[PDB]
Parts: structure tokens; sequence; C-alpha cells
């Protein structure tokens, strides 16, 4: 259900991103890097157990998951979160919960291109991943 999701993505567009980074507590050091590093995103599946790699210049991370099922996490900017991921219309949504704070992580598709929401706070990020081949 999950499957036009799968394959290799590449940042090509983000908006508001600092604010969002801002909003999570990230130092300006490490926002001002962020601002200007383009992941690859990788989203791969077998059976229901789904990999998302994400790979960059300047920090990586991956996650494993099944659909549903909560799982421990620990961010790119280091926290250590309960997470789920769930397809809710159509939409991969990965809330992560932690010391009572919540942000969403809300990837959908439009005309092709994987569209990433992210929501912390008031702060609302968009940032948009082309399919590579
Ligand atoms: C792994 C690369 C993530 C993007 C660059 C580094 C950002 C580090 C500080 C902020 C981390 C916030 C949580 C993760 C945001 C992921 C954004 C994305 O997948 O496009």
């Amino acid at each position: 259900m999950v499957d036009a999701f799968l394959g290799t993505w590449k940042l090509v567009d983000s908006k508001n991103f600092d604010d969002y980074m801002k909003s999570l507590g990230v130092g300006f050091a490490t926002r001002q890097v962020a601002s200007m590093t383009k992941p690859t995103t990788i989203i791969e599946k077998n059976g229901d157990i789904l990999t998302l790699k994400t790979h960059s210049t300047f920090k990586n991370t991956e996650i494993s998951f099944k659909l549903g099922v909560e799982f421990d996490e620990t961010t790119a900017d280091d926290r250590k979160v309960k997470s789920i991921v769930t397809l809710d219309g159509g939409k991969l949504v990965h809330l992560q919960k932690w010391d009572g704070q919540e942000t969403t992580l809300v990837r959908e598709l439009i005309d092709g291109k994987l569209i990433l929401t992210l929501t912390h706070g008031t702060a609302v990020c968009t940032r948009t991943y082309e399919k590579e081949a």
C-alpha cells in the first residue's frame, strides 16, 4: 500500500526547514550546514518491514519499522523518541513522541514528487524530493 513511496529520492526544494530545526532546539551551526545539505532518502520494503535511509554529506540516519507498530528512534538531532509510522489518507505519517512533545513527518506523492511536511510547534516545513532512476 506503500509501494509508490519506495525507491531513491533526492531533495529538490525546501521551505521553512530552519524554522522547524529551530523549534526543535537545533543549534545555529547545525542549522547552517543543514540548510545547504541535500539528502538522499531511500525507502525499501521487505515484507511489511520498511527501511528508511537518509544519507547526506552532513548526517546519515536509518530506521526500520513495521507499519502501525511503535519503535524506538534516535533522530538526526539526537532526540530519543517513541515513533510510529502509518498510512493515513494515502500518506505515510511518522509521529515522534518524547518528553510530552510531538512532531509529525508526513510524506505524500503529488505529481510524482515526494512531499515531506515536518510540523513541530507552530513550525511547518515542506521539503520536496524527486525520484532517482
Ligand atoms: C540525515 C540528514 C537530515 C537533514 C540534514 C541534517 C539535519 C540535522 C538537524 C535537524 C534534524 C531534524 C530531524 C530530521 C529531519 C529530516 C529531513 C529530511 O529527511 O529531509
